């Protein structure tokens, strides 16, 4: 439960530098998940979306293995241990595996939209707790969770009706 | 009036949305205009300074191009229409056509100056009402209020003073 | 009315160019009101085309903005102004803003091939008058006039049948 | 019919470079016809998916005539003449030309499917009998077959089912 | 024989549309046929100027390869079917298979030298008809026809004399 | 238990094919397991070899992904499942987690050899059960194979004494 | 005086492409002068606006010797000799050398514009000798017409008034 | 002492960014005594870590310099002296030269990261300055400040222990 | 003559690894000759072939090097010693120096021929034992081989006649 | 006063070295605190030549930065303690601060000019003094000195007459 | 005949200078000799070598005029005016035009060994008197001495026997 | 013995560059016994500083190979033979073999330190000698001479005390 490091970066208490290291702890097995359930999708769309929404998930797979890296990396230089193997991810995490396995790329779509809201509205909650503690750790969440919100933006895009209503 | 959309990114309520997209709409018609009347002058600019003014416009059309179209993309991401189309733009913007046609290099710097003024406080005041609504717009607003500081920057330095007073 | 230049190009009579430069004013403002509403059709178009429909007119918008520079800097060599600025379109223009706003990819592009229909024909029609006072902008018109057609056709595409009939 | 060479590559005896050089040579008719009927479907592709489809084969046309050159210079390599012209081809291949004209894009990955299987099959066959011969182009083709298999499952993908089933 | 389409390029008329598009389907087989023909050439070349011959014509092949493409989506563009198939190719052309297989490579460059002459004086004969039906494809075609007379006299160049007279 | 698709790449039966799948199914847990645990390495090495190792494991981590992508799209094309979600990999895995949290970069390239070790014979296993059935596939596995005893090699260097010996 | 070559392009009479040759001759002595005579003014410009104009005038240099290129590599297809030795261009010119040594950038731009006038109607009267002979180098010699007078243009922004009256 | 200058920053009281400017001016010096002193670093370390500490400094080198320039632009922006000479540097700057010579790269990065805790804590001092002032310079303070606790951590890990406890 | 490791690559046992490093420095030996042989004839190449004889090897020169380097770090990852020095590559080889000095290119063609008939050779052995210890091994060497042959093709098509048959 | 070292780059005995070391620490100061310099005046010119001279500066400081880190490398190959912490700077550096702040472009490419004739002259008497004791480090010296020198004149030829007579 | 400038480069006497400019006039008419000559042999030269010889004299073209380049610019800094039109350099060179129109490549070489050896006996000769008036100019022209001579030495290698002599 | 030449390069006498060709002769043995000896260490360094030196020398192994490159084709142009096969390096060589195989990093750091005292004082006595017969030879060795001294000082940082004393 305690994470409180030994040193941690020059201005922020040590207990306060725990707290925000759990906070990205939850954050990074998030945004591993998200990626690993990126590539699963990309592998297993099928029917005559195939290619369009194959290719569309490639740069946000990088996008968002960019965005652990920099979570990681964070946790490190605040004192703590990004821990990035999968037991640990399944067994901290608070959100159950994707469970689309083939589909057509419109139901996988569906699905993702549903995972992004999870992964935004954590990332919002991250936000909010990382400014009471560190307005640096704060603005690299800000900008995480607007790239993020815009890529649910395009997967939503492909649900929405001229309306401007959402399918899934 | 109503701009309030059918969804809207997680963590917003709809009717704070709406107001956020009327927000952004009038800055997008902004950064429009002001790439439009960017290589206008690019175009009209004449005199012994020609070739550095010219040049020196070019990498700011891009930037704001650029601007125009992340605001736009993120009035879709909160469920609102990015209105693109110059007669909407001439409808419903706040300010005057740019009034100069050929002239000298330092003449169209000074008019301008005068523009980067209105979308400068423009988006300023646009900073502090997404502020309110939703820090991933606010922080996208004021990366881009800097960048358009400092190229508002480089058009007065060529009006400025050894003494650091501007002509126009 | 008149604008005929105080100088222009070598070997061109200046009441000649003064009737280019107003062609090529009009086709620079088509130039400019098509690359503006191809951003507003990739920022609204949804449904289940949108990824593949987005990013097939980034490309045209980068080539559309090319097109106006080089009609507004051949304005400016024939010794007239570029008008490039928004209210200044609008009161010249010959043709309405586009009417659609967020809608499925499908009828954008159907919209848009009507708009194309309208470009084409206005610089088949600048063609011909360019032809008759001066080769090299007939020829800049020209090769513009075949790009244009050309990426028309990948909006028709999308709209016609195995037999060759168009729907929209 | 009989293709023995005058020298072969060092180690490999003529008159089995022989019966190489004519397998090589069929497979060589093959991608030829494979990147001229690739193309021609890139051209005649129709309908909603039009753009994906059409982009979607452009990086395939360049791999496949990237295997024709290989297979080609390993020809020359054995002793033997590469016939590239297309009567040649047209007279020596053992299938016919390829279909459909215009076509909706769906219709020509159902009959671009039918056309992999061909060439996947004979691709095989020559691995087999080039393996008893040459484990160095034994080794060339297995590459280029994976990458054919590879490209016919994007293929395959756009008429799967979510239970896994292909239509055409 | 009639390949009067259902709609074409605005401005053309649908009967002038088909006898064009007629005209531009035997330059593509011509240029198809030129750029299998050259990779033929290619890999069959020998003697001592093997490797300066063999790079040069790689060029030309991406080239002529590239005029296909565009002659293909002209013709799709005023509402023809572009034929690629070997077997149409082979049972429409009105010149003969390129009939050097191994040789050294001022031989073929002499062969290649006729076939030249061949595509260039087609390419003419297509830039005359065009010019009377319309101006955006005649320019395509003179650009063409100039590039192809351009690698032409790289051919000629290897088989002339100092006192400028041609060999083969 | 059964994992025979409904169709698989041409010239392979459907039973074979699902026991390929099978036997690839594991291989992708591996390697997403590899890199998933490689940049945890990379994350949380300390101590004075610091930058060496942090910087040499990162392109293993692509190379890796890489990998992973082509064991998963091989998968696809022969008929099944890639299963890229973490609680599967964790449920479906024969090895436990990465077991070092924040070490010294040579007490962790010491566990990273043992992993290592793991995975190369692993699909050492792998490549001599697809040579029975596809050797298409059994080439893509030798050459993963070959590239991940290299990297090994990088880590076991570090290890190595002047008499060839290791440590760890 | 006479320049009929021994072969020519397909398509043109010799006698009629030795007056081609002629002409192309005279335009490639004003294409060699003209980018001798820019690295000219390029060295010896001085004050407040060396900068600028030193940079500006170097990617005009290397398009203008692109145009000798091809102007020259056109003689020879055509079948002449294109004459590039500075002896022949002093014997052969009908125009004197720039006479400004060290100046002011704006005095040299006054000089270059004379010089570019020159250029621009030689180039305008070769135009309508080759439309008469080949299409083909009628185009290449319209695409250098334009460009050079867009940089004529550049030149002249320099010496232009806001009412759009040239200076020098 | 009073830095008030005779415009600023639209939105902006002049008083308000004066002190700013005064903040910023000091951070410059900050900034510009790291970089001189990561080079310094960079050519006297020695010892068997020399070459991965010397090449670790070289990218932080150049991200220091490009903060360095951002602050400055952002004083003269606000309209400000960016002071940059040396003289100036040490007459007004808070701490001391940096003092270790040549040495063992290990003694370096522990004295380098008490030169990082020095820039880390006048920065975050910066930034909360700067919030009351401008959110646009806070937030380039905010970034700038992440990414030097960043390279702060790469020095930090190299002294650091499994038990994550830091030497020096 | 014993070079049994005292570690290997998994899966291997080090008795059967101590032949295959006999093997893989034998073969290290012959790409290191035959390196500095392509370096030596393309500095000592004459004659009117000599530019394209000497641009010719230089990419055979980098690919070989790269060919080295890999077997080399096969042999460390096999646990053995790569010896590259040049007095154990002379005391080792089996084989005689190269003995052409200054000559024309075709006389260097002519003994380069001989040259690769042994490397090939030599390849083709090592492939068939180490097909029998590892198949990585194998793999690695197979692709080696092929590029080797394929560059002697290059070497040979230069001595070749139209008929097929070989001078040198 | 005594720089002799413990080691030298062979060949040069260690008193000579010490005393190059001395030369060259100096140079290494007059090169720091130029690129400082530079940047200085790149912040805080003004007037109408900003853009052009802002944008000439920032080659030559990269290019100066390339000169401070060869000099600096060459005192330690020679084994001797690169000064680069600013205060050592000021207190050995034999010339006075940059003394304008803010000024119009011109008036700081005169006191520039200025700067550069001590650098210039600095170089030209370490160059003597390093031909006494090694060419290598003499040859270094001169190429800087010639980039030196022409970065001079593109200063002073903004201050240059036609006659050319320098004003500051 | 006295070219005594101005001001010169700091350290050198004003009247030594004028006499380097004399001497360096000289050698640019020579270099913009020299790349005018290259072009003309690279358009002109024909028979079975023409591609690699065409080939070959384009890098040192680019070469060339980039010597032209900063021998002009050292002129410059020097105090000069660097004279680069056709009629000065026509007027005051000590050499003939170039005499070879049309050849073959072998001819053309021959007559290319005589200029080169002229330009390299110029360009020693000024080397000399250089290194009495200032070590950076005599630096300068050495470098491009022996890329000269590096060039003489490919076109000599045409021409040389395998015993070690020159034909032409 | 006797190494003079039939020709040389212009200015050069034939019996004294017989003996620069000796003296170049030697120097490439040097360069190509150390590029493969510098091959040799990167693959045979073992120990925990393994990473950083394996990648330190493989830009120096470039170095090193383009520095022999051009001391061949200088003797070459010099009218020599510049022998570069590996029979020959070792019957002419001066220097044993590199006797280190398997080592850690810092024990092939110390034997390198002592093959580069070897070769950079064989570069500096062949520098005197080439400064009497031709100095753009000389040129080439000097800049050389003070890279490998460089790359020799990386090698003695990682052998160096903080007090400056060397261990190997």
């Amino acid at each position: 439960a305690d994470l409180t490091p030994k040193y941690t970066v020059p201005g922020i208490e040590r207990e306060a530098a725990g707290r925000l290291i759990g906070v990205l702890r939850l954050r990074l097995h998030a945004l591993n998940d998200l990626h690993l359930t990126l590539k699963h999708v990309h592998w297993n769309v099928v029917g005559p979306h195939f290619i369009a929404v194959h290719e569309m998930i490639d740069p946000q797979v990088d996008q968002v293995r960019d965005m652990a890296d920099d979570v990681a990396e964070r946790i490190a230089a605040l004192g703590g241990v990004a821990q990035g193997t999968p037991g640990a991810l399944v067994a901290e995490r608070k959100w159950d595996d994707y469970s689309i396995g083939r589909a057509d790329a419109i139901a996988h779509l569906g699905a993702l939209d549903v995972v992004y809201t999870g992964v935004v509205e954590g990332m919002r909650a991250a936000v909010e707790e990382a400014g009471k503690i560190d307005p640096a750790t704060e603005d690299l969440l800000i900008g995480q969770l607007r790239d993020l919100e815009q890529f649910q933006w395009f997967v939503r895009a492909h649900l929405e009706s001229a309306g401007g209503a959402l399918a899934t």
